[PDB]
């Protein structure tokens, strides 16, 4: 049993942090921009195991033939925003529209994804606006830092199995 997950989001907003969290546990900073790899674990979801096979996207300019695989074979996206930067939260929309056209549904497995919250002193979006654009999506909505010591990654990958079995 295979889940395959992608991770979307502006650059910058902490895709390659999040997923090198989620599978090797530490915190890469400054992670190359352009680096697009997969990465595949086994591990156990509720008492229930499974390969968790995770696209972190990078460079939406040109095509990407691992992009292209991955979205039309996803069974779930992780949508990532930044809350120190307005403008990879206002383009939420524009990857929500994305993948419903991809997939052709009203609807699809997705968490929205509000990263780096460990940076109050610079956060410019506020928790009632990502609840607010989540409820409007009718997804989730969970809050993650990828630095040390993390918080809700696991939960967050995780969370998203639990959509995807829960359909
Ligand atoms: N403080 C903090 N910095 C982060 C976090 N996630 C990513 N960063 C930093 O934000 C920048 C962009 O992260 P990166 O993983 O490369 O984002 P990507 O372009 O979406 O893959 C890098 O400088 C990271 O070190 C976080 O949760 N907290
Ligand atoms: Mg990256
Ligand atoms: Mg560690």
């Amino acid at each position: 049993p295979t889940y395959k997950l992608v991770v979307v989001g502006d650059g910058g907003v902490g895709k390659s942090a999040l997923t090198i969290q989620f599978f090797q546990k530490i915190f890469v900073p400054d992670y190359d921009p352009t680096i697009e790899d997969s990465y595949l674990k086994h591990t156990e979801i509720d008492n229930q195991w499974a390969i968790l096979d995770v696209l972190d996207t990078a460079g939406q300019e040109e095509f990407s033939a691992m992009r292209e695989q991955y979205m039309r074979t996803g069974d779930g996206f992780l949508i990532v925003y930044s809350v120190t930067d307005k403008a990879s939260f206002e383009h939420v929309d524009r990857f929500h529209q994305l993948i419903l056209r991809v997939k052709d549904r009203e609807s699809f497995p997705m968490i929205l994804v509000a990263n780096k919250v460990d940076l109050m002193h610079l956060r410019k979006i506020t928790r009632e606006q990502g609840k607010e654009m989540a409820t409007k999506h009718n997804i989730p909505y969970i809050e993650t830092s990828a630095k040390d010591p993390p918080l809700n990654v696991d939960k967050a990958f995780h969370d998203l199995v639990r959509v995807i079995r829960q359909q």
